[PDB]
């Protein structure tokens, strides 16, 4: 049983457990270890919780951040069913109620042990919450449709819990030995070294001697800090390149173990290549060491050397610039450092920043003032995360700071915490025992958690710490693991059946290759795995019988696949499909999509919806990835082609979106598709503007038949090939409902607009702090301050609010203007 466990998480995680015995490293080893108890630990709690608290892990609440309806019930052991017209204002117990009610006249005879599970789906109806308030319910009033809800018991929840059971004495100055190298380049060669606490330098950078292009240095590079005022968190990095400039290789390591023990002697560092020097760069060596290059160095002896523990460290004009700076300032705050905690304990980060992190008795003041400290609000501590606040204690503050995170402000940031984990130094740490703790406590973060590890094990600096926590939760979890195991078994088979679909595309034509698509499909085989699976894209959603007959592919450069799905249980809530992407990276289309989503979430908690469609992107693998198909839309290209036989026969370029939504929409449906075009269409003007996508094209920009308007494949953003607003006149042409004069609709529309770009400004620290965080992901087009400061100018930061919306009206007016 243990062994099959073994061979399990191996395949799940794609690399074998042996691997890291292989090692013999003593960091891996107690990781392993010190983990499975915290996760075996965290198991044995959710085997003995409630069956609404089981509720709570398993089936987390979907919440949105006076009028009745039509409501169908069911029960578990049956197929009769009930309609009752219930209100907006009812809660699920009420509903309850009436189903018992009505149970007890069919039957001819307590709410409180039921819960209502959604047809089909892994999403549940409990709490003392109005039925508006459920994301399900809310979707179903928009739309028209009727909920289908069953009666679940108390007995049925806890069966499906049951069965889902498992020292400042050394004032000598720093310095190392460079001994020899192992590269291959074709010139003289120098070594880069320098000593780091974060993104800023402990000591000046010290080059080697030049020597030819095998070399050897075998000299004694001193620097200008004393061992004594060496942070715990310092790192030591190495630059190899070649000089008549041309980079090598660049490689980083910790001067104090993960036993706080201070290093001594001799390391063969197993250089990373290059595009100078790299601090933000993983610790650990490339483990590639059959082609890698070496970089041999000695650390000088000074005896056991243990950093102190922390009882020996804690025995050890000021408003106006609270609103980089000069060195007076800096000197100001570290004077007046007491009475920042006492009246500004959020300017923190600021006072962090200042310290003089080269002399320990600086760092122990601070430490003082920190263990004295009081709880920074999330925002706050979401800033200090950054790679910017390197310090254990400092980043044990954080946590301790995010443990009153929600599930769903977590759910929002969990990429970023996940991308932050690349930042770290040692494999134990505050960071992992919180996110696995948080994954044990509810199902749907442990699965984003799973998956936003697994699509990066590729990667091969991140694969050994990814798949040591994706070890550690499936033995917090082994139902889940087998749950995990059948979406892992479903992309395996998507991906050779992808590559079949690319190879016939290139040697025969579309009908012939979809026809032979349903063939490989239509196998045991593939239908077995295809088959009965919760969505990677979302848990809840669960794709059961794949429709075979209604799955296709896309003509785009990389074939991606189009899997359409159906159930009996759920209906038309069943219909759901995906997309299989395979060649491309949908980590920057992701990324925009969930900026995207936070913005509407925002904009929700000011009371405005405007009807964004925050469709699921999730990178699987290896430039493999799922996108959730938006069923009932189409591209602005494929609606303006204009083509015969249809209903939308017209006359004009202008009037094809109009008239296409007159086919959808009939006579006083239409009506409400405008406002949602017109919501959508300001929602995405300004999120596109915000965020810099560039490049918008009729073929990446797509409607849905209630009018709702999104935008699809965000290959650029940031500007990064400025952006300006962009305002198409086939868009204004439906705003002003079909008028080439109408004032009234279109001021309207520039309000929605004026209203979403003002909300995302009082939030834009937010999104300063997580796009900082996100800069750890390694993406191609967000790895520079250059980057970061195209938000600073799109939002305008700097500026006060009745600045910032004039400049944002030159802006739209010039939009209008370059409108035709
Ligand atoms: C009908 N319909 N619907 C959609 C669609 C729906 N929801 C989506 N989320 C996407 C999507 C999103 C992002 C990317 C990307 N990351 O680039 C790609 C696609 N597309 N597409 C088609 C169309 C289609 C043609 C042939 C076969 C199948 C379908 C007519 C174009």
């Amino acid at each position: 049983v243990k062994k099959l466990i073994n061979s399990q998480i191996s395949l799940l995680i794609g690399k074998g457990l042996h691997e890291f015995d292989s090692l013999r490293d003593p960091e891996v080893n107690d990781f392993r270890t010190k983990m499975r108890q915290f996760c075996e630990e965290a198991a044995a709690h959710r085997q003995q919780l409630g069956w609404v608290e089981w509720l709570q892990y398993s089936f987390p609440l979907q919440l949105e951040p006076n009028r009745a309806l039509l409501v169908n019930v069911k029960f578990e052991g049956s197929e009769e069913s009930f309609t009752f017209q219930v209100s907006t204002k009812d809660m699920p117990l009420a509903l309850m109620a009436c189903a018992l009610r009505k149970k007890a006249t069919v039957f001819r005879q307590q709410p409180e042990e039921y819960a209502l599970q959604v047809n089909g789906r892994h999403e549940y109806l409990y709490g003392n919450y109005p039925l508006c308030h459920f994301q399900y319910i809310c979707s179903c009033l928009h739309s028209g449709l009727t909920p289908h809800l069953t009666m679940v018991h108390s007995s049925s929840i806890l069966a499906m819990r049951d069965e889902q059971s498992n020292l400042w004495s050394l004032e000598q100055p720093f310095s190392i030995e460079l001994i020899e190298g192992r590269k291959v380049n074709a010139m003289k060669l120098v070594v880069q070294a320098g000593l780091f606490h974060g993104n800023e330098m402990l000591c000046k950078t010290v080059s080697s001697s030049e020597v030819n292009v095998e070399p050897v240095w075998k000299q004694r590079l001193e620097f200008d800090i004393s061992v004594c005022d060496l942070p715990r968190m310092a790192r030591l990095c190495f630059a190899l390149y070649a000089v008549v400039d041309c980079p090598i290789a660049w490689a980083n390591l910790m001067l104090f173990d993960y036993k706080d023990q201070l290093k001594t002697g001799e390391r063969c560092l197993y250089m990373w290549p290059s595009v100078l020097l790299n601090p933000a760069g993983t610790v650990r060596g490339n483990p590639n060491t059959e082609s890698a290059a070496a970089l041999v160095i000695y650390l000088p002896e000074v005896a056991p050397v243990y950093f102190p523990a922390l009882e020996k460290i804690l025995e050890l004009l000021r408003e106006i610039l609270e609103r980089e700076l000069y060195e007076h300032e800096k000197d100001l705050v570290w004077k007046m450092r007491h009475e920042v905690q006492e009246h500004f304990p959020e300017a923190l980060a600021r006072l962090l920043l200042v310290t003089k992190w080269n002399k320990h008795e600086d760092v122990a003041q601070m430490l003082y003032l920190l263990c004295s400290w009081p709880e920074l609000p999330v925002l706050s501590a979401l800033e200090l995360l950054d790679f910017s606040f390197p310090d254990c204690y400092v980043g044990s503050f954080a946590i301790k700071s995010l443990r009153k995170l929600t599930d769903d402000e977590l759910f929002q940031y969990l990429l970023q915490l996940v991308q932050v984990l690349k930042y770290e130094s040692y494999l134990d740490c505050e960071l992992t025992k919180f996110l696995l703790g948080r994954a044990l406590a509810n199902r749907k973060i442990g699965h984003f958690l799973f998956w936003h590890l697994r699509s990066e094990m590729h990667v091969p600096s991140v694969a050994l710490r990814f798949g040591l926590i994706m070890e550690a939760y499936c033995r917090g979890s082994t139902h889940h693991m087998k749950v995990l195991m059948k979406q892992g078994e479903a992309l395996s088979k998507l991906k050779a059946l992808n590559d079949f679909v690319k190879v016939s595309s290139q040697k025969t034509t579309k009908p012939q290759t979809k026809e032979m698509m349903h063939m490989c499909m239509r196998q045991e085989t593939y239908m077995e795995a295809l088959s009965h699976l919760q969505s990677p894209l979302d848990p809840s959603t669960l794709l059961e019988e794949v429709c075979v007959e209604q799955c296709t592919f896309m003509d785009s450069k990389m074939k991606p696949l189009w899997i359409m799905y159906s159930s009996e249980e759920a209906g038309s809530a069943g219909n759901v499909g995906i997309i299989f992407k395979n060649g491309d990276d949908l980590r920057q289309d992701m990324l925009t999509l969930q900026m995207i989503q936070l913005m509407d979430v925002l904009w929700k908690q000011e009371g405005l919806d405007l009807r964004m469609t925050p469709y699921g992107c999730l990178p699987t693998g290896d430039r493999t990835g799922l996108i959730e198909v938006v069923l009932h839309s189409d591209t602005i290209a494929n609606i303006q082609l204009n083509k015969s036989n249809m209903a939308a026969t017209a006359a004009f370029n202008k009037d094809a979106l109009l008239n296409w939504l007159k086919s959808k929409n009939p006579g006083e449906a239409l009506d409400r598709a405008i406002e949602e075009f017109t919501l959508s269409c300001a929602g995405y003007c300004v999120a596109t503007y915000v965020l810099g996508i560039g490049d918008r094209h009729s073929d990446n920009i797509m409607i849905r038949e209630s009018g709702q308007l999104f935008h699809i494949d965000f290959g650029h953003f940031l500007g990064n090939f400025r952006v300006p607003f962009i305002l198409t006149y086939d868009f204004v042409h439906v705003i002003q409902q079909g008028k080439t004069n109408n004032s009234e609709k279109f001021e309207r529309f520039r309000g929605y607009c004026e209203r979403a770009y003002t909300i995302l400004r009082r939030h834009g620290l937010l999104f300063l702090h997580l796009f900082a965080l996100m800069r750890a992901a390694g993406l191609p087009e967000l790895s520079c301050s250059k980057d970061i400061q195209y938000l600073k100018d799109s939002l305008a930061l700097g500026k006060t609010e009745e600045e910032a919306l004039k400049h944002f009206r030159v802006k739209f007016n010039e939009a209008l203007r370059e409108s035709w």
